[PDB]
């Protein structure tokens, strides 16, 4: 089986499956929306009850699996209980992982066409003081490249350049999953991530000058770090929060496990594992949150900032900043810097999300690394028509794997290992091989506090937010629903088909 | 292997497999549209130029695998011509059977349903001599059925009723194909096919008896048969009997390959192939021409009859008839045995499409008779609910699957047969074993003039028939093929793992 070549690539590609789009696109946004620094009370608090705990379960589960030559959560789940139930629980980790892989590679996409676009210079001019008359021609922009509807069909018409650079990003994605783990994804997050941290550096000391007579970058950070504790009482900002620390650590993905599964047996996981969680939230909270934020209050004050923010989940990041950008001395040039950014962060990630397809099929159906990541990228390649075309489509699978799903998914993860596997068992696998040992206290956490955390979360969830959802959207949502239901029923054919080949060949030898 | 018990239980199976809703639903559409009398011509023709011979080479190709091993032509086509194109084309004959299944199997859930409630009386009240408010009835009942749109939106809402019959039509058709070849088709043919041939005959008498101030049966009888050769220059006719022929005789499914891939090796198929062929002929214009449009013409004449038929394809045989019927005495009855029929009709046709994939999941991929079923009607079951749904998709279906690809599939296992693999070969494979040998004539329609017809049938047809259809359709019909082409890029995985597995188990032999 494939291994990390090093520690420092390991952590750096850990790292860089966690640092992604979800730091410096869905955070701001999130931290906005719910008031700021009101949201940074439930975040902090999630991250040391939901966010480590978790990320230390999933790297134990997966360097358990890994030691006996399965990397995926259906067969890890088996490991853990054999029941056939477990197997098809275990279906998540491929399903999610891919559901998001289908709509996260084409947003990549866009920042590699925004990215291609700010550099050469083909970006809208505004018109040198009319807040609308700098926006517009950005947002115009964003509505070209990806065709929003100009008419009352839920269709898309992305242009022709979209489409090609979608091709290209595919290509990036698979010319360094098919090189491999310490070949492909090791080497190139050595190269990723120190490029990122300096592109992040320099964007928040470049939005740290900005000062307008609506404000100065410095309004943006006390927004943000400014305590409401009357926010405390609210169940809609917890439940964001923790989607978030979900989201943005890549938890209930199958995506850390996998990555795991290539981690020697022996070497450490605790301190690894800690310390590519401790460089996300760096990443997000320090970089992600100094940036985006900080510009908009600027320019247009923390009121209007927060109601941009609220108006979409992309209009902060592809239509706001550059356009702020296009109002500063080499701003078209600041603005390809952002989407560079946007797009190293991105790749790094949706190669760690494609990689649990990838292993099953090697590690389940025997194909060879060749194989399994052409396959994968054609089923993402395919799927993701369903996203270019159907307006919301792509906001109907960020839903329902993205948000629903990986909440699921972690509660479903801890309580087979540390329930059905044995708490006990399941503390000593963690441990084991550790440079340092989880404090005694997370124990108890672990097997109580977390588990009951996000029972309750889900069912607050599902009982005061999703009934009005799940009955007043427009007809179309159902055509992805219909398609994902049908991605997920293909993935559990795959897994039948991986046991009767096990069967078979077991029964051969 | 399984292999068919009895002479006749092959021939009967056969002529089940042929003799469907084909007959008594499209048949009668299709003449009454295009001239009644003036159809029958090209028909004729084109039985004994593209039917006849076409049924010849895949009883020949199916039986060929056979002694192989090999019922589905990913393989076939393989063994015929080795070139990894070859299990390319061949995936249509898997694909092309699952779609016409995907839609096929709903419509005759639809002839149960009506049975059902024509048996027992839960049928629209005529008001009793406005020929509009005795059929607007009848079309509300099929309307409420299967939810036709009310608004603008393309969408479907069947009622709870129609679902569940097409649950239990699935069970009934899971339950004659779980038990295989001998003890479940071949079973099933040798009570259904004689139930069928007595309930048709019956209904052509009573249909022989109506007499009403517009007309008798009689003048059904002669708008058919009655010739009219300036039609016979008329390309659109052409098309539309050579799509009957294909579709009536069940040819470009891989059906009639499948079934005669359980033939035994020495085993004739001259006569028995001709045998099937001439039976269903005989169904369907004595039997299906002799039903339908004598009724609708003897009570509302020529003109108002082919208008109908225009109408839609359900019309004549959902609203129409049983609208007839409801006027005379034991009317209701009479509906109930009319639906009765086209359900056995369309039973045995279904069984008999959907065990091409059962074929390849068992010959392929290894999988027990059982697990092949059941994951068959699975994958049918889940992707009917588009054509239950979604307005006009089983229309987008038929029309690639049942219309475009049968013909462009017959086609392609003419050349791959005739002049790949070898005419003289081939000759010599059809008539291997023959209790009769093929007319010496039809070695040079096989080789010449049957790929002649249908390459320029083809031609005319793409690039003055479809590049209209192709373009004024609603968006939604891109959902339908999005879905369509999504399953064959499954199916084509599926034969990817079937090389491998293939690959793997010879490398250990
Ligand atoms: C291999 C799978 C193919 C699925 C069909 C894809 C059809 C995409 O079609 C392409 O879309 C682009 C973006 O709107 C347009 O700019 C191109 O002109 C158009 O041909
Ligand atoms: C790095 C890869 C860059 C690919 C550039 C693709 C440019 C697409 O090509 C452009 O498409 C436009 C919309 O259809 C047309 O109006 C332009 O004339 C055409 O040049
Ligand atoms: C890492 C990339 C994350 C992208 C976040 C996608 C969120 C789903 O989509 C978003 O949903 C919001 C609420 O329904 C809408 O208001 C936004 O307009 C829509 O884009
Ligand atoms: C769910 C996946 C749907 C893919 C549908 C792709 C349709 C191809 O793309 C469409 O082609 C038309 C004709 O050239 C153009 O008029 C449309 O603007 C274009 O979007
Ligand atoms: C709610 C989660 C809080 C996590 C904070 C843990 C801080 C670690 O706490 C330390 O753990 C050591 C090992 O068990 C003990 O020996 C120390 O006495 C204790 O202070
Ligand atoms: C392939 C497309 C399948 C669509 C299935 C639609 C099932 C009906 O879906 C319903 O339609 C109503 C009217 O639009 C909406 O108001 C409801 O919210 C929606 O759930
Ligand atoms: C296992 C695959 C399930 C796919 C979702 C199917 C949802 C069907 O839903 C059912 O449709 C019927 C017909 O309109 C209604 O009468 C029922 O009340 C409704 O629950
Ligand atoms: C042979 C199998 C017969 C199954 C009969 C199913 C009858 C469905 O049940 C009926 O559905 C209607 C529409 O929702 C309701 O209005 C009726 O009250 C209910 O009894
Ligand atoms: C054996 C069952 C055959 C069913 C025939 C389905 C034909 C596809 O559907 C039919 O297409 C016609 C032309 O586009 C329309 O006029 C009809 O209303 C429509 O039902
Ligand atoms: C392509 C497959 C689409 C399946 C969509 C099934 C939607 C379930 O069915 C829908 O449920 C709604 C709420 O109960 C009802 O209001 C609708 O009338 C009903 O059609
Ligand atoms: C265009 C297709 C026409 C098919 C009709 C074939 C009638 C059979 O024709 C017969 O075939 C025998 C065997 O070759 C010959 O010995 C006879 O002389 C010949 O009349
Ligand atoms: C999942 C749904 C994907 C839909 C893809 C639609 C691509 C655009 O498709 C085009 O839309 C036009 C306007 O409706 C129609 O007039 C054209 O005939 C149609 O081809
Ligand atoms: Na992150
Ligand atoms: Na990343
Ligand atoms: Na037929
Ligand atoms: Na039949």
């Amino acid at each position: 089986r494939e291994h990390w070549a090093t520690r420092l690539g390991l952590i750096l590609a850990m790292a860089g499956n966690a640092v992604g789009l979800g730091n410096f696109l869905r955070f701001p946004v999130q931290a906005a929306e719910n008031g700021g620094g009101a949201f940074m009370i439930p975040y902090i608090i999630a991250f040391l009850l939901v966010g480590i705990p978790l990320m230390w379960i999933e790297w134990a589960m997966g360097r358990y699996g890994g030691a006996q030559g399965h990397g995926t959560t259906p067969a890890i789940f088996y490991l853990l209980w054999r029941n056939r139930f477990a197997k098809i629980l275990g279906v998540f980790g491929l399903w999610i992982p891919l559901v998001v892989a289908i709509y996260y590679v084409y947003i990549e996409s866009w920042t590699l066409g925004f990215a291609i676009k700010f550099l050469v210079g083909l970006v809208p001019e505004p018109p040198p003081t009319d807040p609308d008359s700098i926006l517009r021609p950005f947002k115009e922009f964003l509505y070209s490249y990806i065709g929003v509807p100009k008419g009352d069909e839920p269709i898309l018409k992305p242009s022709l350049f979209a489409y090609i650079v979608f091709l290209i990003t595919m290509f990036i994605n698979v010319s360094i999953l098919i090189r491999g783990i310490s070949k492909g994804i090791e080497r190139f997050a050595k190269i990723a991530m120190p490029t990122l941290f300096i592109l992040a550096v320099f964007l928040v000391i470049r939005v740290f000058l900005l000062e307008t007579p609506n404000g100065t970058a410095a309004d943006g950070l006390n927004f943000l770090w400014t305590p409401d504790f009357e926010k405390l009482k609210d169940p809609g900002v917890w439940i964001a929060a923790v989607g978030q620390i979900f989201f943005t650590l890549s938890l209930g993905f199958g995506a850390i496990i996998t990555y795991a599964s290539y981690v020697r047996k022996d070497q450490d996981i605790v301190l690894s594992g800690l310390t590519a969680a401790t460089l996300n939230e760096k990443a997000e909270v320090i970089l992600g949150g100094s940036i985006s934020i900080p510009a908009a209050v600027a320019f247009f004050g923390v009121a209007n900032a927060v109601a941009i923010a609220k108006a979409g989940a992309f209009n902060l990041g592809f239509i706001t900043l550059p356009a702020i950008f296009s109002q500063t001395a080499g701003g078209t040039f600041l603005g390809f810097l952002w989407f560079f950014l946007l797009f190293f962060a991105g790749l790094t990630s949706s190669i760690a999300i494609m990689q649990p397809m990838i292993a099953f099929l090697e590690d389940e159906l025997k194909l060879s690394r060749k194989h399994a990541v052409l396959w994968t990228a054609a089923i993402v390649f395919f799927s993701a028509h369903l996203v270019m075309f159907l307006n919301k489509s792509l906001d109907e699978m960020d839903f329902w794997a993205g948000t629903i799903g990986v909440v699921f998914f972690g509660l479903t993860e801890l309580i087979i290992f540390f329930w059905i596997f044995g708490a006990d068992k399941a503390w000593e696998e963690i441990n084991r091989g550790g440079i340092i040992k989880v404090p005694r206290i997370y124990y108890y956490v672990m097997r109580y506090i977390t588990p009951a955390f996000l029972a309750v979360l889900l069912v607050v969830w599902a009982r005061e937010y999703i009934p009005k959802i799940m009955e007043e959207t427009h007809w179309t949502v159902w055509i992805t629903r219909f398609y994902i239901i049908g991605l997920f029923l293909f993935l559990t054919f795959l897994v039948f088909l991986a046991e009767r080949r096990r069967n078979h060949e077991s029964a051969g030898t």
